[PDB]
Formats: C-alpha cells, sequence, structure tokens
C-alpha cells in the first residue's frame, strides 16, 4: 500500500486496539477505488488463530445495508412500492393501528415506535403475528424516527414475498452472487466455520444467537475482502451489470427523511460531505442514535448524492463493525472487530483515516 495509507492506519488503528482492548481486527481502506487490507490479532484467542483476510466477522446492524439494497432491487423490479401498505403483503395484520403504515415507514424506522428489538420470546410465526398485532404505536406514522430491528426486519421479510423466495434465498441470488460476495453468509456453512472468528464479551467467546428477523436486521457474517467489495459496489453502482441491483444500490442511498444533519436511506444513513466530524462521532453514541427524533419527509426522495458521507454502525454481543464511504472521492473504510466497543471510537478513527486521505 502507499506509505501514506500504511502510516495513518498504523497511527490510528493500533492505538485504537490498545485503547479498546480489541483481540482481533480487520480493516480495509478503499483509496482511489482500490482496497488495501490490514489485520491485527486473533480470531480465536485460545487457539491462537490469527485474523486473516478470510476471517468471518459478525456484521451486526451493518446487515441492514444488505437488506436496504435488496429492498431497492425489489423496487427496481416493480415487485414492491415503498408507498404500499404493510397489509398488502401481510393481510393477517388486521389490527387498526396498521392502517396507514407503509413499507417506507418500516424501512426507515418511521412507523410510529416499533421497538428496538423483537422480543426474545417470539419463537414462531404465530408469536410474530401476535407481537405486531398487539403493538401500539406511540406516534402517528411518518413523524418520528426510532431505530428498530423490528421495523426494518419486517420490511426485509415482506419485500421478498412477491419473489416467492425466502429472505436468505433472495439475498443470495439477487445480491451476494451477482456481486461475487462468495464468503458472505446469513448462515455460515459447516465447511466455512473454520474461518468464523469468535466474539469476545467480558473475556468469553461468543457468537450471536438466533432470533426472529435476525438475517434482516443483524445476522450477516462476512470477510474483510467481501466487505471491501461491498463498499466498492456502493461507491460505483454503475459498475454493476445487473440493472435492478445497480438501481437498488442507488435507491438505498436516496434521502427519504432528514433529522438534524443526517438523512435516512434504506439501511444506509447519509450526511452531506464535507461532514462535521463531531456530528457523526457524537451521533453514533447509542444514547443518541437510538433515541426517538422528529423527521422531515423529503418528497420525492433525493436521488443518491455523490458528495455524501454514507455509513452504518453495527454490533453484536461480541463484535463491533463500521462502514463509511464517500462516493465523490472514491474513498471508504471497513472496520471489523471481535469485541463490541463504543461506536464513537469507531467513527472517530474512520474519520481520522479518511480525512487524512481526501
Ligand atoms: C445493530 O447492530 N443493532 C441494532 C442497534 N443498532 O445500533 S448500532 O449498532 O449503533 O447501529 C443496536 C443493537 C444492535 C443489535 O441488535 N445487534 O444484534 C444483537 C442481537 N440483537
Ligand atoms: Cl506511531
Ligand atoms: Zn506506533
Ligand atoms: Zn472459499
Amino acid at each position: 500500500a502507499p506509505q501514506q495509507i500504511n502510516d495513518i492506519v498504523h497511527r490510528t488503528i493500533t492505538p485504537l486496539i490498545e485503547q479498546q482492548k480489541i483481540p482481533g481486527m480487520a480493516v480495509a481502506v478503499i483509496y482511489q477505488g482500490k482496497p488495501y487490507y490490514f489485520t491485527w490479532g486473533y480470531a480465536d484467542i485460545a487457539k491462537k488463530q490469527p485474523v486473516t483476510q478470510q476471517t468471518l466477522f459478525e456484521l451486526g446492524s451493518v446487515s441492514k445495508t444488505f437488506t436496504g439494497v435488496l429492498g431497492g432491487d425489489a423496487i427496481a423490479r416493480g415487485e414492491i412500492k415503498l408507498s404500499d401498505p404493510t397489509t398488502k403483503y401481510w393481510p393477517e395484520l388486521t389490527a387498526k393501528q396498521w392502517n396507514g403504515i407503509t413499507l417506507l415507514h418500516l424501512a426507515t424506522y418511521t412507523a410510529g415506535g416499533l421497538p428496538l428489538q423483537v422480543p426474545d420470546e417470539v419463537k414462531s410465526s404465530s408469536d410474530l403475528l401476535r407481537f405486531y398485532q398487539n403493538w401500539q404505536p406511540a406516534w402517528a406514522p411518518g413523524t418520528q424516527r426510532l431505530y428498530a430491528n423490528s421495523s426494518i426486519g419486517l420490511f426485509g421479510a415482506l419485500a421478498v414475498k412477491p419473489s416467492g423466495l425466502s429472505f436468505e434465498q433472495a439475498m443470495q441470488t439477487r445480491v451476494f452472487q451477482p456481486l461475487k460476495l462468495n464468503h458472505t453468509w446469513i448462515n455460515v456453512p459447516p465447511a466455512e466455520e473454520k474461518n468464523y472468528a469468535w466474539g469476545y464479551r467480558e473475556g468469553k467467546a461468543v457468537h450471536v444467537s438466533p432470533g426472529a428477523l435476525d438475517a434482516e436486521a443483524y445476522g450477516v457474517k462476512s470477510t474483510i475482502e467481501d466487505m471491501a467489495r461491498w463498499v466498492q459496489s456502493n461507491l460505483k453502482p454503475l459498475d454493476i451489470n445487473e440493472k435492478t441491483l445497480q438501481q437498488g444500490i442507488q435507491l438505498a442511498q436516496s434521502r427519504y427523511w432528514q433529522t438534524g444533519d443526517m438523512y435516512q436511506g434504506l439501511g444506509w444513513e447519509m450526511l452531506d460531505w464535507p461532514v462535521n466530524p463531531d456530528s457523526i462521532i457524537n451521533g453514533s453514541d447509542n444514547k443518541i442514535a437510538l433515541a426517538a427524533r422528529p423527521v422531515k419527509a423529503i418528497t420525492p426522495p433525493t436521488p443518491a448524492v455523490r458528495a455524501s458521507w454514507v455509513h452504518k454502525t453495527g454490533a453484536t454481543g461480541g463484535f463491533g463493525s463500521y462502514v463509511a464511504f464517500i462516493p465523490e472521492k472514491e474513498l471508504g473504510i471497513v472496520m471489523l472487530a471481535n469485541k463490541n466497543y463504543p461506536n464513537p471510537a469507531r467513527v472517530d478513527a474512520a474519520w481520522q483515516i479518511l480525512n487524512a486521505l481526501q
């Protein structure tokens, strides 16, 4: 890699790892469209297995960027419209509070207070219907953004219904395969488990547990190489030969709502570039990112703006992830770690690196 990249990555990430006690980490810096890879530490501490460019990490909520793009691809196929009512795809959702809640609301956390998590006791399709049938909104739809796995998770499950495919099959056929993300998995196959890093929480090795709508909201695992290719695909959608997927990538970066200086896409979130670094750093703290905030609609949604900072945080019990990129600059970063450490530390490090290379 260019010396300037090696230098800034060492001076930023090695101290981050020292400060946060991260056991293993992989970073890709995309500079002028090309990825440069860096690894540190161990995927499995007790086995002394190093992190490599083939190590699988839990992406956590970064999974929502795949869900948003798959939803965009369905829009581009004419299979769904964001203005469609939820009940078009789930007519058994007969409770009156669902009148007026659209796929857009589900995708963008604006349905009126769907909760952060689907309850752990939801184990069957019957449980899931009961959950949504009994949920009572705190706000009218399209007025407040409250980040929620139960919201975008339902969006992903319903967006694939017209295809007749399961969510996993749709994602594999329509997103992973065309983009050659051949080491990205909703369910890690047995032959690939050797590459699956352990997450570390309070010193103990952990993997994410199964849960309702997990694939849609937080369940994807991937390598640093596939995640760099995911960033390249979102930086340069016109390089994608499949027109519906090219368009789905673009639609996931459209701006549907604004609150403060942030814009909500499908999975992705965006700010105008140049960005105020303190806004992205401070805004990533869970106390802020997860709070209910009023939104203003953008109608029509702003088509993807090249001069944007586009990003997403993610975590599981044992992992912490961050992806950010700037289309106009062909510049991006992926940071995958097997410890969940605070979002602001991730974003600060990412901005120090990308700011140094702009
Ligand atoms: C995503 O990783 N999520 C949802 C929510 N996202 O906040 S973020 O990581 O800062 O963007 C916080 C919790 C977290 C999870 O739900 N992770 O999955 C673990 C099992 N629920
Ligand atoms: Cl140094
Ligand atoms: Zn040093
Ligand atoms: Zn392989």
